């Protein structure tokens, strides 16, 4: 038998031997991973997340057992993508979390077994501090691989042969992940440096996977394009690029 309590424990420490005799119980009580009774019923946290969080070396195999464990009840997909629904880290993902952790491997894993790649990630943990804070990539996966530098993830998440990015979505507020750039610019030396060819990367990428997308005019929900948020909050390296750009 198993309670909540006595998985959450097993995955704290990395041990797939306690979990040995996991399958076969849900396959009694035909109980399954995703019920309410095996989630924080507060937070909605699972133990897939459990173990996104106690992660040692950026590495937990309960993960692959867990996964494993919900195809064979085939609560595969809605296990992978349950999301938290505490106003603080609301609509989180563990696919959010692989990211926030620049962690290859488990984003690569995550795609495989069907993580949704357009979940937002919308809880006050992920929007401006309160101050509390913070912090603010708005929301979708590609919006967050972006926002913290993190290329090759931005590439896999729009390449991938399981569930490639729609580059055009966008955030509760409207924006796409050219407008959350603009919005995570600072105006220092390093920082208008990254945005501004991540900025770039994601346009090379428009161009090349789909054409026909004319990025740079979609507007967020107070009717601005990029640059006219750029210009709109003083973030004025990034201001200069853009336009520098659309100059050739
Ligand atoms: N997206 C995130 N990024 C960084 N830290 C997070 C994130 N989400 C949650 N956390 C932190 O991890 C904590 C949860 O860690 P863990 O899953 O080990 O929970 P616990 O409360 O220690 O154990 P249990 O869930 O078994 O009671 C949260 O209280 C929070 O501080």
């Amino acid at each position: 038998l198993y309670d909540r309590r006595s998985i959450f424990d097993a995955v704290a420490q990395s041990n797939c031997q306690e979990l040995e005799s996991l399958l076969p119980f849900l396959q009694r009580s035909k109980k399954r991973l995703t019920d309410s009774e095996f989630k924080d019923p507060e937070t909605g946290k699972t133990c897939l997340l459990k173990a996104m969080l106690n992660l040692h070396n950026g590495q937990n195999d309960t993960i692959a057992l867990l996964l494993d464990v919900a195809r064979k009840t085939d609560s595969l997909k809605q296990f992978v993508n349950a999301s938290y629904t505490d106003s603080y880290y609301k609509g989180q993902t563990a696919l959010h979390i692989a990211i926030e952790r620049r962690n290859m491997t488990l984003v690569t894993l995550l795609v495989e077994n069907g993580a949704d790649v357009q979940a937002a990630a919308n809880g006050d943990f992920f929007k401006k501090t309160k101050g509390r804070p913070g912090f603010y990539f708005g929301e979708l996966p590609l919006s967050l691989a972006a926002c913290t530098n993190q290329l090759a993830i931005v590439k896999f998440l729009l390449q991938n042969s399981w569930q490639p990015a729609d580059i055009s979505a966008r955030d509760s507020v409207g924006n796409t992940v050219l407008h959350a750039l603009v919005e995570v610019a600072d105006n220092t030396v390093d920082n208008t440096k990254f945005v501004t060819s991540m900025y770039n990367e994601i346009l090379i990428l428009g161009a090349k996977l789909h054409p026909t997308l004319k990025l740079e005019e979609i507007t967020n929900r107070k009717g601005l394009t990029p640059l006219a948020l750029a210009a709109s909050s003083g973030k004025i390296g990034v201001l200069a690029y853009i336009l520098q750009r659309e100059i050739h």
